[PDB]
């Protein structure tokens, strides 16, 4: 017989190791590894040792490694042994490591993690977690120091019109952290409460408490959560109920998507929103969007903006001057609050009387303002937000192809439309993928999470390491799948109850039941009424992005869709996904039911819920309807 038996190496250091023992991969890669003699083994007795100040990091790492390795790993202070992982903050190593870099020394004193900041240590611990969670507990000795090439590395997450659940957001933040991604542009509505803004408290919105909680999580992971309220275009979710602030065309037709930048009250309204957001985000940036103001039309149709431009910025001024003037006035406004403005590149155009302020970060997504190379010449600060790194649920033109970009030598200097700039441009901040809902019934948020995996690893690698150590994309892919998700994602209880037959009293106004629950590949349920044989759907009501956003919309019974199929089945998407339900457990015990696409919660309507939508239509009192969680958490 073969005699095959586990090696079972003693814990700690060994001067003996095979010369080509695998070094488990990480993402980002840690390039320029120097090999040492021997190897180190996590095993019984291994501890995470640190100073008091690093105690929380050490405790979280010990707990996490205990779970991945099945070895009891505890945190400690004091002296470290060769059996141990040590965490060290050495702020004198800024030159070598910068603000986010780290050094690993693996050898006879154990596995040392050194960073120059708390986040550097944390980012080193992500590599330790990666290297140890792939079924190999012995690591080759040696040393490496790594630090990111670019300062801003991450994603646009448009949690916009539709709601991206806070649970999704928490998972996303965990994934970003694992990948050393430090930037998320979160276009989103914070629920407006003031007398002057509260009519825009339509769903999607996030509560102050909710935002505070995910910003605190983000910040502990080294992530800058930058809010965006897009202006002066794409303003439908803000202006629908404020027609007094909407821009009219020459014929008097208003667009709920356009702010009237000639109306000072409209401008004040936008600034009021800024001030509401200032209380809950911690970032030093404000992103005002500024994309697609005139989509589907032109400035020729808005003579009033030319008139305004001339009054405001002098004879000869054009609507493009008025537009840029509005951006510079918002720049002034946020600077006075201690923030730096960011915009999308596309409305930056041909001005006469006004020039765009150079202290505004330009996030470049569209070959449309200047070429990037033109903007470089003028000294603008640039982030690469190419459409090559977009996903959309509906627009199939936008699906990131990581294999292609990896193989074709894309780098962070490769601006939209294959427009290359010096990737060492000293005002090139980094790069990001972008995750856009657009027509939103085609894919659940859970399907988006499955789809974005590869691309998130791609961008992580190219913004930190700017290298291609895997010979092809396919070699990368094999290692990223081995590395897998971070612990929080593996722990998330997608489907907390077993498929089976249930009594659900909340649903009595639809049917006496019982209900047959089955699970879906994307972590939802379909609920079949055993009386009618039909399935529960959230199908009807006023929509944004083709998803029901109406507060107080009622579910209904419909012929049962096939919820077992994938997102490639685009023809049946809406009936399918309107039949998916997310079930969550309380802290502690009780279950809530949420339409998967909408992320509101089913509740029995009391008639005392307060929301602008309900001022004009309420579900009949005592019937089951969807509501944002804040209206039914009493
Ligand atoms: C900056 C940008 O990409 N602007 C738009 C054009 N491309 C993407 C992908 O199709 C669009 O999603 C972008 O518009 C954004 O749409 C969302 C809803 O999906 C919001 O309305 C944003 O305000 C808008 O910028």
């Amino acid at each position: 017989s073969s005699g095959l038996v586990p090696r079972g190496s003693h814990m700690g250091y060994s001067a003996t190791a095979p010369v080509n023992l695998t070094r488990p991969a990480t993402v980002p890669s840690m390039d320029g590894w120097t090999d040492g003699t021997g190897a180190w083994t996590l095993g019984e007795g291994t501890r995470v040792v640190s100073s008091d100040a690093l105690a929380a990091r050490a405790q979280s790492l010990a707990s996490e490694l205990t779970k991945f390795t099945d070895v009891d790993i505890k945190a400690a202070t004091g002296s470290a042994t060769g059996k141990d992982i040590s965490l060290t903050l050495d702020a004198s190593k800024k030159a070598e490591l910068g603000d986010e870099g780290f050094k690993l020394n693996i050898g006879s004193k154990g596995l040392e993690v050194i960073g120059a900041t708390d986040i550097g240590v944390f980012y080193g611990t992500r590599s330790v977690s990666q290297m140890l969670r792939q079924g190999q507990l012995t690591l080759p000795a040696g040393t490496v120091a790594t630090k990111p090439k670019y300062k801003e590395r991450g994603a646009t997450l448009c949690a916009c019109q539709i709601n991206i659940s806070t649970d999704w957001i928490d998972r996303f933040l965990s994934d970003m952290a694992d990948l050393r991604l430090n930037y998320v542009l979160l276009e989103m509505k914070l629920k407006p409460e003031e007398d002057n803004t509260k009519k825009a408290a339509t769903w999607s919105y996030y509560t102050r408490d909710d935002v505070k909680k995910f910003v605190k999580k983000a910040n502990n992971y080294g992530i800058d959560v930058i809010p965006e309220i897009n202006s002066p275009g794409h303003m439908n979710v803000w202006l629908e109920n404020y027609p007094e602030y909407q821009l009219a065309d020459n014929s008097g037709r208003k667009d709920p998507n356009k702010l009237d930048i000639s109306n000072p009250e409209a401008v004040k309204f936008y600034k009021t929103l800024i001030d509401e957001y200032d209380g809950v985000f911690t970032t030093k940036y404000w992103h005002m969007g500024a994309d697609e103001y005139m989509i589907g039309t032109s400035f020729d149709n808005y003579s009033k903006l030319k008139t305004f431009a001339e009054k405001q910025y002098g004879a000869g001024a054009t609507p493009n001057d008025a537009f840029t003037g509005f951006i510079n006035d918002i720049d002034k406004y946020v600077k006075a609050k201690g923030k730096q403005l960011r915009i999308w590149n596309d409305g930056i155009v041909n001005t006469k009387n006004v020039s765009l302020n150079k202290d505004i970060v330009i996030e470049y997504w569209y070959g449309a303002g200047r070429k990037p190379q033109e903007l470089v010449q003028d000294g603008y600060t640039l982030m690469n937000a190419t459409q090559a790194l977009y996903w959309s649920r509906s627009a199939q033109v936008y699906k990131v192809n990581a294999a292609r970009l990896y193989n074709n030598n894309w780098n962070v200097g490769t601006f939209d439309g294959g427009r290359q700039i010096d990737k060492n441009y000293d005002k090139l901040t980094g790069a990001k993928v972008s995750i856009w809902p657009d027509s939103s019934y085609f894919q659940t948020e859970n399907e988006v999470e499955k789809e974005i995996f590869d691309g998130m690893r791609f961008i992580s690698q190219m913004t930190w390491s700017d290298s291609r150590p895997w010979a092809t994309w396919n070699d990368m892919k094999a290692d990223i799948d081995k590395i897998g998700y971070p612990l929080d994602i593996r722990e998330y209880d997608y489907t907390p109850v077993d498929a089976g037959i249930y009594d659900i009293p909340q649903l009595k106004s639809i049917s006496k039941g019982p209900w047959e629950l089955i699970t879906t590949p994307d972590g939802y349920y379909q609920m079949k009424d055993t009386v009618s044989g039909k399935c529960l759907a959230l199908f009807t009501g006023s929509k944004h992005l083709d998803v029901v956003t109406q507060v107080g919309a009622r579910p209904e019974l419909r012929n049962c869709a096939d919820v077992s199929v994938g997102q490639d089945q685009r023809n049946t998407a809406n009936e399918r996904n309107t039949q998916k339900w997310q079930i969550r457990a309380d802290k502690d015990g009780k279950y809530t039911i949420s339409p998967a696409l909408t992320q509101q919660r089913l509740a029995i309507a009391t008639g005392n819920e307060q929301n602008i939508d309900l001022e004009t239509h309420r579900p009949a009192a005592g019937t089951v309807a969807q509501f944002p969680a804040d209206l039914v958490s009493d």
